[PDB]
């Protein structure tokens, strides 16, 4: 009967196509290279006020080198002109009644005791310790630098994928609507300027630059490249995204310590011990290419050969029911 | 004959059970993304004796920010108060006899030869050379800061794979024994507590404390995040081991320069240079999640279908003879 | 007819060895690892002249610890013995009329303007600022480090693949014809002596060390890790190769500022500022590995069996036409 074969070329018309669809969509015929190869060279601008001084890029960027992690400081707690010596900690954790529970059972972890019990104040009375003197107070509320909000992030970022080596940079001219001096992203009227506002990158990630710069934090700014390399050079495009990375028993925010080391006339040494807490920024850079190859597609061919003969076989069985 | 469906129905059901077990046991209905996206703040707490002073974290650890690589110093070589000028180097390898031997073809790659043969010591007559003088002596044996292996290193790891899209964080309080301020990684006790002891780590890499700290060397804390995204969320769990990976012509170790530089109040300029000797600690994090997908168990079944449907055929084959 | 056999036993002789030999060629039988895990230690050695100073390598590698990321500093700019207080800036974009438009409307994200218009010279009338004083000039023009064409960078490189768990070092002895401390790379001579030489690495990657040298820059050494893990440890072996990553609206070049922080015996506050350029090596490694794996081989197999299946049938229809 010609009525089987109409029946069978609607069988593979209408399966073929599922199958066909499902495969074309899933890109089954492209070998993927999802080990993506990143440089990244950051550039911060901007200058603030702290106290009664000035910031600039030499004073609250850390490292200098324009590395994928950075720190913008926002605040930060000084204890200066510290040194080598003895004298009570005012940490009340250390707390002592008499110098037998200021012996090296005591706080293993922290600092070095010398078995003292001392007066650090009238109102407390703590283990004496060997070390940077006077001690640290870190319980004290100091001033954050707001003018980090208008600092601006530059991120150059030149990635390759080393199974193609489709090599290609994140500075596309005629992708951005202005100047690349003076453009500034947004991920609407501008998605492919270089150049970021910290403030901005801040709302993106979904923080406030208030509670953020008081308490410091880790803020990532996502570069995608995902990329079909069988479409032309033009249609590899990365795409900027923004995350708090630190999120959140642990306190959160994100802070850490350096000293200004310094040497007097004498010779005696001297510290200014630092604090730091700020805006630590972490360029992620993920990427993945598909392109055409031989091998998938035959696979994928296969498989779909095989699946939509059974799907007709079963079709038939489940029509003369 | 109804026994030869009975031979064939057997051979379905034997053949069929090796080919299900073998591809279900492999996930082969599963994409993979091996392309991790991983943010690592660390923070390291902890104070020592070397010499007759006291390092605490802004002393011995660097950098300072807590990025993946950092480096506990515990020994160093100083050379307080150089100054440019001409000086005798103290290195037998510039041994010279006159200044026809102190020559640019000299040591190329070394310093800046004066062309003069000077006598460093009555012992030693070396080429003269222009630097900072006096020139380091680094084959003194200096003490090393015990001290460091009661140090903790905390690692706040926060991962995304972005095939899937699927970020956690390594903080599971509800996966450690003890709570987070006070627990301490134990590969059997508490496996999950991100608090990692500076010589529990030197001994997980199977090395001496010791002999490391003597040398310097660079350890691995790895973390692994292996998971299948088709089960719950809850199942995505991080694993650690440790590896030395320097290990080992080249002599052995790990040490690097830096200076400390002052001014004076006349102007001229002078530095302590350091050689420090440490353990360098490198945060590698890998991961590859599982997730169900058509086009993966489309292909995996046609590859099970046509194989089984070929040993059908061949035991036959077998059994007939 | 017996021919019949010899058409189609030549039929499966010539298309399955062209299906043959293309799945034997891409390895369709090989699982591949794509997430390489790599430690890099570097370590910079040379002495430079410049102005009539000596810069080693405390003076001019940033940061030190010898990481993946490294700057050798060629030419900097310094600006001596700042100091907070105001002063005009020497900049011409913030050249003034009168002190109207000098307010905080103009020039956003540059310093703190505070409302004065001063006479920085007699030719120039710019709006003042607080800050460190004097401003910077970076309009000069200063000398480069030649020296540092001749340092030598030392890449150790420990890599893993953990699909497989197979870790490996670069550092090979019986595959580098001279000793180790005193080899060279040379892609040729020698390929896998770790020990490159700054000049030649400029070379290798296509520029010039004099205009990069002037300009600074950002070169890539390229660790790739293609391996056989079916073949011998002996086989996988590391490729190096080298590119500039910055290539090109945007100036060329590669700079940061850093200060020299210095404190009186009065107790006040004086920095140096300097704005270092030179040469940022960023050791990117990749890797892939290949192991036989039932599962691909059976998919491949699947594969190369149904698509001789169908080119047998096609052949036919088309020999018969
Ligand atoms: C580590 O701390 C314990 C106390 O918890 C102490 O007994 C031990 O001596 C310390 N280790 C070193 C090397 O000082
Ligand atoms: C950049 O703009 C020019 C025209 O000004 C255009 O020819 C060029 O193709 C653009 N870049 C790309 C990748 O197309
Ligand atoms: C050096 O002088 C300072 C006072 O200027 C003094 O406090 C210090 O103890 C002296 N150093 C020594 C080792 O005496
Ligand atoms: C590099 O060293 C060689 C000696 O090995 C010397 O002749 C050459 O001038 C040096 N290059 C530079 C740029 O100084
Ligand atoms: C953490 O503990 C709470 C109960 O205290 C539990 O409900 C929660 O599910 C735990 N975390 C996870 C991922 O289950
Ligand atoms: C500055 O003074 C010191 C002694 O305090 C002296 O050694 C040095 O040479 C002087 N600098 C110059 C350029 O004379
Ligand atoms: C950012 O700059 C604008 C001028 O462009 C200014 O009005 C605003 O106050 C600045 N923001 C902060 C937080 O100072
Ligand atoms: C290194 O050389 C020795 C012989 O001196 C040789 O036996 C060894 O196999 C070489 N290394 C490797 C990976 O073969
Ligand atoms: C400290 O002394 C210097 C001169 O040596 C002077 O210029 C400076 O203003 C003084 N500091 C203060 C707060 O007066
Ligand atoms: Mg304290
Ligand atoms: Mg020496
Ligand atoms: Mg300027
Ligand atoms: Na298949």
């Amino acid at each position: 009967w010609t009525i089987g074969i109409i029946n069978r070329v609607v069988q593979l018309l209408i399966i073929s196509y599922f199958v066909g669809w499902v495969f074309l969509h899933e890109k089954a015929y492209q070998v993927r290279d999802t080990a993506i190869e990143s440089s990244v060279v950051t550039k911060v601008k901007g200058s603030g006020l702290y106290a009664n001084r000035v910031m600039d890029v030499s004073d609250y960027v850390t490292p200098p080198q324009g590395t994928s992690v950075f720190v913008i400081i926002t605040k930060m707690i000084v204890t200066e002109n510290q040194m080598q010596g003895f004298c009570p900690e005012s940490e009340e954790k250390y707390r002592c009644v008499s110098d037998s529970q200021c012996g090296p059972e005591r706080l293993p972890g922290g600092g070095i005791l010398t078995g003292r019990c001392v007066n650090y104040s009238s109102v407390l009375r703590t283990c004496e310790i060997q070390g940077w003197c006077p001690t640290e107070v870190d319980t004290v509320e100091t001033p954050i630098m707001m003018e980090a909000e208008n600092f601006t992030i530059f991120i150059k970022n030149s990635i390759r994928f080393p199974l193609f080596n489709f090599e290609k940079g994140n500075l596309l001219p005629n992708l951005t609507a202005r100047d690349m001096k003076t453009c500034r992203f947004h991920p609407d009227k501008d998605p492919f300027c270089p150049i970021l506002r910290v403030g901005d990158v801040v709302k993106f990630a979904g923080q406030d630059f208030a509670k953020l710069a008081r308490t410091g934090g880790v803020l990532g700014i996502k570069i995608g490249w995902v990329c079909d390399l069988d479409k032309a050079w033009d249609q590899c495009i990365p795409k900027y995204s923004f995350t708090r990375l630190d999120s959140v028993s642990v306190s959160p925010g994100y802070n850490f310590r350096f000293a200004k080391y310094y040497k007097m006339e004498n010779g005696s040494e001297y510290r200014t011990l630092l604090k730091a807490f700020g805006i630590r920024f972490d360029v992620l850079v993920y990427g993945n290419a598909g392109k055409f190859n031989i091998i998938p597609t035959i696979i994928s061919s296969v498989a779909a050969f095989t699946s939509v003969g059974v799907g007709t076989v079963l079709c038939d069985i489940i029509l003369l029911n």
